[PDB]
C-alpha cells in the first residue's frame, strides 16, 4: 500500500492524509508517515505536539548523514544507500506510525543543491520502492518529490481540493502531473463541504468514479482544543467519510 496525498490547502488538506493514516494504522503492522508538505506540518495533524515534532530532524537538516550518504570534496556518489537506514531517519510517533520529515527544499540561489536532494530523493525512492510496508506520502499541489522512477510503485494519487472552481482546477492539475508522471491512479477526496450547493458543484465537474469521497466542514471538530487526540471515536460526520473514503480506496487497490 503506498499512498501519496496531495492538495494545496496547508494544515486542512493534510488533516486528511492525516486521517487515513490513522484509520490504517488498525490494518496495518506499520505505516511510513512521510510528511513531504512544506507548508504543512503532518506530525502535529497527527496528534505530536510542537516540540514532539520538532525532536524529529528532516532530512534536510541531516549535514552529517547527508555528508557521508553523497560524499563530499568535491564528489558526488551517484546512487547513495539509505533503503536500510530509513529507521533512523524518523520516529515511531506510536506503535505503528513511524514519521518521517523531508524538509523544505532550498530554492533560492539556483546554485547547486544537489547533495541535499540527492539525500531526499534518494529516501523517497527507497520507501515507494524498496520497503514493503504501508505508505503514505503528504505533499503540495505540485508534488515534485515524486518522480516516473517511484511513480510506477504509487498505488493512489489522491487529489484533496474544496468544493470551488478554485480548487478543482488545482485538482485536475494535480491530476496531470500525476498521470504524466506515470501514476496510474488518481482519485479526489472533497474536502471542507460545508452546503449541498458545493455538492452539485462537484457532481458538476467531476465524474462520480474519480471522486473517493467527501469530507464535510466541521466548525466545532475541527478547530478548538477537541481536534487531534480526541477524534478516535466516532463522533463527527467527518469520521464516518474517512472510513468510507478508507473503503473505497482499499476497493480500489486492495
Amino acid at each position: 500500500m503506498k499512498l501519496a496525498v496531495a492538495g494545496k490547502g496547508g494544515v486542512g488538506k493534510t488533516t486528511v492524509a492525516a486521517g487515513l493514516i490513522k484509520i490504517m494504522a488498525s490494518d496495518y503492522d506499520k505505516i511510513y508517515a512521510v510528511d513531504g508538505d512544506p507548508d504543512s506540518c503532518l506530525g502535529q495533524t497527527l496528534g505530536l505536539s510542537i516540540e514532539e515534532a520538532y525532536a524529529i530532524t528532516p532530512l534536510i537538516e541531516m549535514k552529517d548523514e547527508i555528508r557521508e550518504k553523497t560524499g563530499d570534496g568535491g564528489l558526488l556518489i551517484l546512487n547513495p544507500k539509505v533503503d536500510g537506514d530509513l529507521d533512523k531517519y524518523g520516529r515511531y510517533i506510536d506503535d505503528k506510525i513511524f514519521l518521517i520529515r523531508m524538509g523544505e527544499i532550498k530554492k533560492g540561489g539556483s546554485q547547486c543543491y544537489c547533495r541535499e536532494n540527492s539525500f531526499l530523493g534518494s529516501v523517497v525512492s527507497a520507501l515507494f520502492l524498496d520497503k514493503k510496508e504501508a505508505v503514505v506520502m503528504d505533499m503540495g499541489a505540485g508534488i515534485e518529490h515524486l518522480t516516473r522512477g517511484t511513480a510506477k510503485a504509487v498505488d493512489m494519487m489522491i487529489a484533496v481540493i474544496e468544493p470551488n472552481l478554485n480548487s478543482i482546477k488545482t485538482g485536475l492539475n494535480i491530476e496531470k502531473l500525476a498521470g504524466d508522471l506515470g501514476i496510474k491512479k488518481v482519485r479526489y477526496v472533497i474536502n471542507k463541504v460545508r452546503n449541498i450547493k458545493e455538492e452539485k458543484l462537484i457532481k458538476k465537474h467531476l465524474p462520480e468514479d474519480k471522486i473517493l469521497g467527501i469530507i464535510p466542514y466541521n466548525e466545532l471538530f475541527i478547530e478548538l482544543s477537541l481536534k487531534g487526540e480526541e477524534i478516535w471515536q466516532s463522533t463527527n460526520p467527518a469520521f464516518v467519510n474517512l472510513h468510507d473514503i478508507y473503503q473505497k480506496l482499499r476497493l480500489e487497490v486492495g
